[PDB]
């Protein structure tokens, strides 16, 4: 018989950052930081609820637009002290982006109206 | 000053297809696709040249929205191999992008028995 | 309250191989090896000076055209004796290729007039 492996991921990701700040406060912050750092993009990075890896101390990042998703994985891996064997996946609107995509490209395609890009992370 | 030659070049014949007749395969694939419409049936086999272990079970049902990269960890934990060992997956002898979904690979590449065949190897 | 993470690369990279071997000699060698091994591609692999990881002993490789970037990463990591936790990225003309790209496709796109493909590697 077949062996079932893996589970679908619910699209129900809520972000503490969106819960803790009204829209216009977020938009004002995102607009101002895009003016101050025009070669970076503001990204909210938060743990998916079924993730079985560590928490991030900070959620609000400023990442160079020209860095790839792959480069960003390593920078985040280092902050959650992941063992090399441990998985790490980013999801934007519940979809894992290609590792060769740049953060600027992802931001242009998927930032919200508050000027933030939202990324959930998980080990599965 | 001399060139250093490394790596080896790579169609694979899956022993599963020799072990089970086509019509029994197809009947099963059609049945399981109706039973689990949000999963895809996959046959996973080791490439003969791989120096890592074989899987006990070959037949898996994976969520269509799962990626190859996610699938990698679900299968790697079921193989006997060392941390130092590589693991690569092939569909029709090509390594897919890690962000490709299993449902997309199934839609493009499932055979006429409605299974997706995936090989794995080390390096 | 933003956390700056990662740095942009300014794209500066020279290859010691080119400094040390005249163009005409490089071109004749690359032409000759492509005739003899038509299913392999000649690659020069060098560490970016800014990288804080180990250097390679050998820089001139001859790899199957159908080998992927991912397969080549695994071999080069081993040759450098990289810690599992350290990152390794390849750059071709300052762009990280997709891990599923083949070396033959990168060679076709980016080999120079000496018939070599030049790859830099770094930890970031």
């Amino acid at each position: 018989s077949f062996t079932l492996i893996g589970e679908a991921s619910d699209g129900s990701m809520k972000f503490v950052y969106k819960e803790e700040h009204p829209f216009e406060k977020r938009r004002s912050e995102g607009e101002k930081i895009r003016k101050k750092y025009p070669d970076r993009v503001p990204v909210i990075v938060e743990k998916a609820p079924k993730a079985r890896i560590g928490d991030l101390d900070k959620k609000k990042y400023l990442v160079p637009s020209d860095l790839t998703v792959g480069q960003f994985y390593f920078l985040i891996r280092k902050r959650i002290h992941l063992r090399a064997e441990d998985a790490l996946f980013f999801f934007v609107n519940n979809v894992i982006p290609p590792t060769s995509a740049t953060m600027g490209q992802l931001y242009q395609e998927h930032h919200e109206e508050d000027f933030f890009l939202y990324i959930a992370y998980s080990d599965e």
